[PDB]
């Protein structure tokens, strides 16, 4: 899809830009364009200033890319993601991350919306993602398929630690310090493409394979991630409870979904200024 | 190279007004009749044919028991449109031109679908000729980006984000299960989940395993992205499967899912599938 | 815009009737060489070689442990021509390219297709090392729609919807299985379902688990397309993989899957997996 070159050009064209000089890059999904709030000394890109960039297309993705730095740290951050159901390749939808890696970043946070099929799980709860079920992977949209480019990674990269350990353990302790009454959860990520929400049925069988929340993003950005060596640390807003049964006559929606990551901004915001802190330096 | 819709909205109107300029029929209901299904349109009183070549924009249907006609006419005194015949994604169609026709519908002004197909049995219970209503479904093909709603969204058709978890008009269902308790059968008419699978090859015995585990109680080919387009649009769905064979299920078995026997099906169905229709024309409301 | 194959029947016809002049033998079977199973040409009689570019409209192996070449010759006597080194949708190409050979050596006169590969065991009972016989298969990226027979069926070469839950010879299988359990190791035969999944990234965990849950007792990235084309035309099919690493299935191993040690597995089988492709010689009929 793209060369080498294509992501070099896009690389030098923010290097030359701004002064910035990310070690972090985070991005944010559906109702989480607000974790850009307190980024101190902001520089903002549109999407559509950058070269080779994608453009966001949905509802509660701004379309921005923003420098700062977040409670000290410096950072780079997506105001909006693309999603494979806007009609993007695997390979536009993970292009910032490859310029991530080459703008000289070195740990990539994932935050998503998700439906919840654990039941333990309420609106407003933030799951840390151990892991992860990459279904569109499984029958061949894979972002890294095609030839392989040893400048970024091996050919048959490894996701089974794909979730730092380090950053998690590091996230489950420090909670505390959040003062908030519902503990920190933490489980699977199933991908799904979308974009039409899921049947009971559907439901039903994320459930049985292991999930604990389904989402529509998220896995091919870890992926690409992975192959180019950074640190990826994600989680999931929970943001409505997956239709489980034939009766309820509750139905998903997008305008739920944006309302409850508004409802959670300040918990959000927190968990992740606590986060930074945790990020090791480069070296 | 963004994966997308490749009918404009000019597309489908313009099928539209050439239907509505070349009958005088008004459709309330639309039918997608699957394979050996054809027959569905017998009852047609006042039927007016169209060959889906004649049609702008309509794709063929090119597999055995399709007969690839657009077929205007009263059932059990209902005005209906019918497809005869219908696109399947193994033919090497997009879902956007499998399901293209189902916009076509809303703008003609039917306000429901009914789906039909022929199915595999997966759950045991099931006897070949068996009716099942589809409850429900599961997307595999969607799963993993294989829906007829990728790409930009038309909001003139529906929203982004339509929700699947009522696809099957429940009135309907317990309309048609009532009845069917008067009509004192030998076999009970059944209900459950159809799963889409991409084909065209037939399960082997460890893929029908996995299906029974994933909980679907009918395999097929078709049908769910179809529902899927008509819920993006508002109309009323309705779905059955003629449980056409038992799929496979173990080793020991000398039996395999064939073509023919499909088809032979539906013809030994006619009238459990004919009186069925009936029930069903019936159980369907009329516009306002 | 439909998904078709981009190859003409003509297509096939030339690569073949090249081959065909350019070498005297007259393969009855074909062997396909997984991952570090290249080493399987080695015991072959008379061989001539072909390099993959030479040969019109063929693919080219762009996998470590994958030579990329054609070899004709005789094995424990039997006429074969073996592929060193396959193709995978992983790399980029499409299934009709993947299985591109296949129906090549249909028209070559083949009957009889041996498909091995390298897997991750994920039934427990299974160790490094070991040769499972596949009975069955998963075909997950074809339940989405990535089956190699998509688009137009050409009737030339087999049917619309061919079924597949015949598709591992039993007769091979249980034969295989006696002449075996009278020579080789002390380590027996394994039998199993291989589930293909894409790639080329390894599994998660999560993954791993998913896996073992639908029933598969190995994974790997190939071997399924090729089987479907093979069974398509009328070939009699076998498979076989070689154990080359337990998949990770909890958070709390340090091991991770690796190419390296894929292929290093493969070097250490290379015995094992000669003695036994002999006794599989044995097991296959004539042609009549
Ligand atoms: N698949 C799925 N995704 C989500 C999401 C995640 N994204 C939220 C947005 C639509 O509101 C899409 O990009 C999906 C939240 N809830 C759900 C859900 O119930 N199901
Ligand atoms: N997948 C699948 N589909 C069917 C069907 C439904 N269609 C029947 C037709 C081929 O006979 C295809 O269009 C799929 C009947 N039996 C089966 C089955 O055993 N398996
Ligand atoms: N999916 C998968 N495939 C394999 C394979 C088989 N092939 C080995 C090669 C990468 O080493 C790919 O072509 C897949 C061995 N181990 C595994 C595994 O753990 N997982």
């Amino acid at each position: 899809g793209y060369t080498y070159e294509d992501y070099k050009n896009t690389a030098e064209y923010l290097l030359s830009h701004t002064k910035h000089r990310p070690q972090v890059a985070i991005i944010c999904g559906s109702g989480l364009g607000g974790l850009t709030d307190k980024l101190t000394q902001a520089q903002i890109f549109d999407y559509s200033e950058i070269p080779n960039f994608p453009r966001s297309t949905v509802p509660g993705h701004a379309g921005r890319l923003v420098f700062g730095f977040l409670n000290g740290r410096a950072c780079v951050m997506m105001q909006g993601r693309f999603h494979m159901y806007e009609g993007y390749p695997l390979y536009k939808v993970t292009f910032p991350v490859r310029v991530f890696h080459l703008l000289g970043v070195d740990t990539l946070v994932v935050t998503n919306a998700a439906g919840g099929l654990n039941p333990k799980f309420e609106v407003g709860d933030i799951m840390l993602i151990r892991d992860h079920i990459n279904l569109p992977g499984f029958s061949g949209q894979n972002p890294l398929r095609g030839p392989n480019d040893e400048r970024f990674g091996d050919r048959f990269p490894a996701m089974s630690d794909a979730y730092d350990r380090t950053m998690r353990q590091r996230a489950l302790s420090t909670y505390k310090q959040m003062g908030e009454q519902r503990e920190l959860q933490e489980g699977t990520y199933v991908m799904v493409a979308g974009p039409s929400f899921e049947t009971v049925a559907e439901c039903r069988v994320l459930q049985k394979l292991g999930a604990d929340a389904v989402g529509m993003s998220t896995v091919p950005e870890v992926i690409v991630a992975r192959h180019c060596g950074l640190r990826v640390f994600g989680f999931s807003l929970i943001t409505n409870k997956v239709i489980m049964d034939y009766e309820s006559l509750e139905k998903a929606n997008w305008e739920e979904v944006l309302a409850a990551g508004k409802q959670a901004a300040q918990k959000l915001e927190q968990f992740v200024s606590i986060l930074m802190a945790s990020i090791p330096l480069p070296d």
